C-alpha cells in the first residue's frame, strides 16, 4: 500500500572521471564494476555540465542540487566575497568544531554556503527525516555538499591523524561505527606494499610511456614512474599522500561499507541515501594527466573496488533492492606537454601584472581584488575612494584581456546576454555567474589551454571538461543507452522522480526519462 521506492541508493561521483575512462580502458576492465553499470544499467552517453567553470565543489554541488551556481551559491571551490573582502572556501564554517581531530582547518566544515536544498535535503523531507542519509569522501567539500543540510552524517578525511571527522554541525561526537573503523588504520594497511601497477606495466599500452616531461612526482620518488616502493614511510609522513594512490579510493569505499552497516543503511522500506565520492583519480589526474599509467591503473583499480562495492551492496541489501547512479564532477584536459609531444593546440594561460598597468592608467593601486576560476574582480572599496567607475576600469581590462593568445572571450558579467558568443557558451556563463560571489570579467579560453605546468585541470566548458558519463543500475532502471542531449542539471531530477520525491528547490533541469522503468 505505500509509494514504491528502493531501499537505498546510493550516488557514486568519481571526480575527474572523463566519460571516455569507460571505453579507453574497457578491454582492461572486469565484468562486476563499469562494465556491469553498462551491461545491467543504463548509459547517457551524451551528458554535458551546463555551467562554467568546471571547477571543485560546483559539479558535486550541481549533480545534487539539479541546479546552476547562480542560483545554488557554490561559485568554485573558494571565490572572492567582496562584502568579506578575502577569498572563501565554499564549506568554511568558523561556528561548528571539528569532531574526532583537533585542526580546525580540517574540521570546521558545513554546508551553510549552500543556497538550494538537495535531493539529498527533498528525502529527508519526504519521509519526516526517517531516512539514513550519509556523506563520504576524502575531501570535505565532496562529502558536505551531496549530504545537503540535514543528513545523518558527512565524513571526511584528516590528513594530519589518517582518520575520517566530521564537525559540530552534525554530531557532538564521532559515532561508535567511525572509531571503529579508524582503529583499523585501513590506511597504513593499504599503501604497505608501496604502489604498483595491477597489471604488468608493458600492457598499459592505453597510456603514455612511464617516464614524461608533462607528468609530476608523488612522495620522495624524484622521477614521474613506477614503482612508489617509498609509499609506506612517505604515507606515515604525510597522510595525505593516500588521496593521490588508488589506494585513497579504495579506502573510500571501505568507509562507505562502514557507514551502510554502522547505519543500517537499506535493511527496512524507509528510504536511505549514501553520496560517495571518490577523490583519487583527481588528485592522481591533477598530478599525472588522463595518458599517464598511473591514471589508467587507478580506474583499473576502481574498478575492481566497485565490482566488490556492488556485490557487498547485493549482500546487504538485496540486488534490486537498491538504485546506483554513477557520475562525474567534471572531466579533465589532456596534459599541455602531451598534447604538444602530439601537435594538438595548447598553451598555458595576472594580478600584479594587470595591477601594475592599472595604477599607471588610473592613478590607483590593488583595483583588482582577485582573480580566480577565470574571473576578475574589482576592489569596491579602492574604486569608491579612489573615485573611479567599475565600467571603465573592466572596459580597459578586457580589452586588455582581448589581445592575450589563450583568450578565446572576453566579457563582463553584467553584459553577458548580450555578447557574440554561441551557445552553449553564453547560457553557461550565465548559469555559472552568482551575483553576489562571482567576478566582474568572465574570461573564456581557447581549445586545449591550460592554467602548474605538470599534470593537467579542469575548468572551461569545451567537451573534455564538461562531457561526464552518466549510469544508473538497479531499482526502477531499464537496460540501455542513449546518446540524446542532457544535462548535468538532469540528475537530481531523475533521482527525485524515481523516488517520487520533490524536486530540488534551485532545480532547473529535468528527469531523463528513457531510464525511468
Ligand atoms: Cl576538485
Ligand atoms: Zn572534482
Ligand atoms: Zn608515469
Ligand atoms: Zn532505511
Ligand atoms: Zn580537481
Amino acid at each position: 500500500n505505500a509509494v514504491p521506492r528502493p531501499k537505498l541508493v546510493v550516488g557514486l561521483v568519481v571526480d575527474q572521471m572523463r566519460w571516455d575512462y569507460l571505453y579507453r580502458y574497457y578491454s582492461k576492465y572486469g565484468e562486476g564494476g563499469f562494465k556491469r553499470m553498462l551491461n545491467t544499467g543504463y548509459s547517457l552517453n551524451n551528458v554535458h555540465i551546463d555551467y562554467v567553470p568546471t571547477v571543485s565543489a560546483i559539479g558535486h554541488t550541481s549533480i545534487f542540487t539539479g541546479s546552476v551556481p547562480s542560483i545554488h551559491g557554490i561559485a568554485g571551490a573558494d571565490w572572492y566575497d567582496k562584502e568579506l573582502g578575502k577569498s572563501v572556501y565554499c564549506t568554511s564554517d568558523e561556528t561548528v568544531q571539528p569532531v574526532g581531530t583537533t585542526s580546525n582547518s580540517v574540521g570546521q566544515h558545513s554546508p551553510r554556503n549552500l543556497w538550494s536544498t538537495t535531493v539529498t535535503d527533498q528525502l529527508g523531507l519526504a519521509t519526516n527525516f526517517t531516512s539514513k542519509v550519509v556523506g563520504v569522501s576524502l575531501a570535505d567539500a565532496a562529502s558536505i555538499l551531496p549530504a545537503g543540510h540535514n543528513p545523518t552524517g558527512a565524513f571526511w578525511f584528516d590528513d594530519t591523524t589518517g582518520k575520517f571527522i566530521t564537525s559540530t554541525y552534525y554530531t557532538k561526537e564521532l559515532p561508535k561505527w567511525v572509531n571503529d573503523f579508524n582503529n583499523k588504520n585501513v590506511p597504513a594497511q593499504l599503501v604497505a606494499n608501496g604502489w604498483n601497477t595491477l597489471l604488468p606495466i608493458n600492457q598499459y599500452t592505453e597510456s603514455s610511456e612511464d617516464n614524461v616531461e608533462w607528468e609530476g612526482l608523488l612522495g620522495s620518488k624524484k622521477t614521474p614512474t613506477f614503482p612508489y616502493t617509498d609509499l609506506a614511510k612517505d604515507y606515515e609522513a604525510k597522510k595525505g599522500l593516500i588521496r593521490t594512490t588508488p589506494f585513497g579510493n579504495t579506502l573510500t569505499l571501505q568507509m562507505a561499507d562502514a557507514a551502510i552497516d554502522g547505519n543500517q543503511m537499506g535493511v527496512d522500506d524507509i528510504t536511505d541515501f549514501l553520496t560517495v565520492n571518490l577523490a583519487s583519480t583527481d588528485y592522481v589526474g591533477h598530478n599525472f594527466g588522463p595518458n599517464s599509467i598511473e591514471v589508467e591503473d587507478t580506474y583499473l583499480r576502481l574498478d575492481r573496488d566497485l565490482a566488490d562495492f556492488f556485490n557487498n551492496l547485493d549482500k546487504k541489501v538485496g540486488k534490486g533492492n537498491y538504485l546506483v547512479f554513477l557520475s562525474a564532477d567534471h572531466g579533465a584536459a589532456h596534459s599541455v606537454g602531451f598534447m604538444q609531444a602530439h601537435k594538438m593546440p595548447t598553451g598555458f594561460f595576472m594580478k600584479k601584472e594587470m595591477n601594475a598597468k592599472l595604477k599607471q592608467k588610473f592613478g590607483a593601486d590593488n583595483i583588482i581584488a582577485a582573480a580566480m576560476n577565470y574571473q576578475v574582480y574589482f576592489d569596491r572599496k579602492v574604486l569608491a575612494d579612489s573615485k573611479l567607475e567599475l565600467d571603465d576600469v573592466r572596459d580597459y581590462v578586457m580589452t586588455e584581456l582581448k589581445k592575450e593568445p589563450s583568450v578565446l572571450y572576453v566579457l563582463s558579467t553584467d553584459e553577458i546576454w548580450e555578447s557574440s558568443i554561441p551557445e552553449p557558451i553564453k547560457s553557461r556563463v550565465i548559469n555559472g555567474y552568482n551575483w553576489k560571489r562571482s567576478g566582474d570579467i568572465q574570461i573564456i579560453s581557447k581549445d586545449g589551454y591550460l592554467s602548474s605546468k605538470k599534470g593537467t585541470t579542469h575548468s572551461v566548458w569545451n567537451s573534455y571538461d564538461s562531457h561526464i558519463p552518466l549510469l544508473f543500475m538497479g531499482w526502477g532502471i531499464k537496460q540501455g543507452e542513449s546518446n540524446q542531449p542532457y544535462h548535468m542539471t538532469d540528475i537530481a531530477p531523475t533521482v527525485s522522480s524515481l523516488l517520487k520525491i520533490q524536486f530540488p528547490s534551485g532545480a532547473v533541469g529535468k528527469p531523463i526519462t528513457e531510464v525511468i522503468g
